[PDB]
RNA sequence: ACAUUUAACUAAAACCCCUACGCAUUUAUAUAGAGGAGACAAGUCGUAACAUGGUAAGUGUACUGGAAAGUGCACUUGGACG
């Protein structure tokens, strides 16, 4: 995380683009001169933008730093963007039992309702040789439990020289979900 | 409930009842279906225990969880400890 707080007296860079407490642009200056300003005016230094090639810092009072920090947290509460997508993964075997596959299927379902990405790998079993098409059946069994709740993010693909298949499942987009409801309703009208 | 009559110059003859057992009660077997234990065997998913077993283990109790188990409270050492 990046916090809106006083950077301190030790500034990372040597050349610093500085602004005034009122926003007046003071231009670029050396960090040694900035520390002298912070002491002469009794002000603290915050980092407003780092993307700019010349590092941009602004002088601010403790009261201002508080108001901005309060402002920002009122925006994020109003607009809490879910930034990270978490890639959960399950390595399965071809000879997995039904009780174990039913347990791992329920686990996959809970990951999809949380809007995660589920990478499913299926590997050849111990003492067992299987047709690569048979391994692909498990993917369709897992997804069949989630008819209108999930779909192939990446379709089944052979990996490790064909020894083990791979896949990625995802939650259906809102548009794809309304389409499924529509198609399902049309079938209801037909029947 | 039943009630002793005839007979008696030797003495004997009459005497003969009916109510229970069932839709009760006792015990057991058979049968729809649902579970447990053990044996064989070692497939499936984890690695809970045994080493400080990789979060020391366990007792009681509570809650929770695919599963061993996890966590809380007290207790035990059948653990450790300048
Ligand atoms: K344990
Ligand atoms: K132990
Ligand atoms: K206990
Ligand atoms: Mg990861
Ligand atoms: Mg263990
Ligand atoms: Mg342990
Ligand atoms: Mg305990
Ligand atoms: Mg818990």
């Amino acid at each position: 995380k990046t916090a809106f707080s006083n950077v301190g007296r030790k500034i990372s860079q040597r050349v610093i683009h500085l602004f005034d407490e009122k926003g007046n642009d003071l231009g670029n200056m050396h960090r040694a001169n900035v520390i002298r300003l912070m002491d002469e005016r009794d002000l603290r230094l915050v980092q407003r933008n780092t993307s700019t090639e010349p590092a941009e810092y602004q002088l601010m009072t403790g009261l201002q730093i508080l108001q901005e920090r309060q402002r920002l947290r009122e925006m994020e509460k109003a607009n809490p963007k879910t930034g990270p997508t978490l890639r959960k993964e399950l390595i399965l075997s071809s000879n997995i039992g039904q009780h174990d596959l039913d347990t791992k299927t329920k686990q996959i379902q809970q990951w999809i309702k949380k809007k995660h990405l589920v990478q499913i790998t299926i590997k050849k079993g111990k003492n067992v040789d299987v047709s690569e098409n048979e391994m692909e059946e498990i993917f369709h069994q897992i997804l069949q439990t989630m008819p209108g709740i999930a779909t192939f993010s990446s379709r089944p693909q052979a990996v490790q020289g064909g020894k083990a298949l791979m896949c990625v499942l995802r939650a259906l987009s809102k548009n794809e979900e309304k389409a499924y409801k529509e198609t399902q309703e049309t079938q209801e009208r037909d029947t």
